[PDB]
C-alpha cells in the first residue's frame, strides 16, 4: 500500500508542477499563476460528494479558470457570470465534454449538471435561470491523461471564444 500511495502522491503533485510550466508556455495570452494548495474542496466519489480535508494542487488561469489534480486525476474549471451565458452555450458544452460538471458557488451543493446522472441542456439552463447563483462553473475531469488535459483545455477555450467568453 505505502509504496503505491507514495508513488500516487508524487504523481499528483509532480504532474501539476509539470503541467503548470507547460500551460504557462502554451496558453499565451492567458495569465497562468503559480501552483497553490487548496484545502476542504469536495470531490464526487462513487456517487457522493466527499470533502477532502487534505490539500490538493491547483493553479489559476485568468479569467476565472483553475487547473489542478486530485486523487482522481486532472481537472480544469472556468467560471463565468450568469448574464454572459446562454442556453446554446450550455447545450454545446454538454455535448463537447465527457466528465463534465456544471455548478454554482459550491460543487457539492449547487449542481446544475452532473454527467453521471445527465439531464437535458434546456433543464440545466432553466435551473440556472431560476437559481440564486451569479457565477457558474464548468468543470471537466480527465484522469491522469496529460494529452487530454492539453487538448480539452484547448477545445474549451475555442468553444468559449465562439461565445465571446474567452
Amino acid at each position: 500500500m505505502l509504496k503505491e500511495v507514495h508513488e500516487l502522491l508524487n504523481r499528483i503533485w509532480g504532474d501539476i508542477f509539470e503541467l503548470r510550466e507547460e500551460l504557462k508556455e502554451e496558453l499565451k495570452g492567458f495569465t497562468v499563476e503559480e501552483v497553490s494548495e487548496v484545502f476542504n474542496a469536495y470531490l464526487y466519489i462513487d456517487g457522493k460528494w466527499e470533502e477532502m480535508k487534505y490539500p490538493h494542487p491547483a493553479f489559476a488561469v485568468k479569467p476565472g479558470g483553475e487547473v489542478g489534480a486530485t486523487p482522481q486525476g486532472f481537472y480544469f474549471v472556468f467560471a463565468f457570470p450568469k448574464e454572459e451565458l446562454s442556453k446554446e452555450f450550455i447545450e454545446d458544452v454538454i455535448r463537447a465534454f465527457e466528465k463534465l460538471f456544471i455548478y454554482g458557488a459550491e460543487n457539492f451543493l449547487e449542481d446544475f449538471y452532473n454527467f453521471e446522472h445527465p439531464i437535458s441542456g434546456d433543464e440545466v439552463w432553466d435551473r440556472i435561470v431560476n437559481s440564486d447563483e451569479e457565477m457558474i462553473n464548468f468543470e471537466v475531469d480527465l484522469g491522469f491523461d496529460k494529452e487530454e488535459v492539453k487538448r480539452e483545455i484547448k477545445r474549451f477555450i475555442e468553444l468559449a471564444r465562439r461565445y465571446n467568453l474567452l
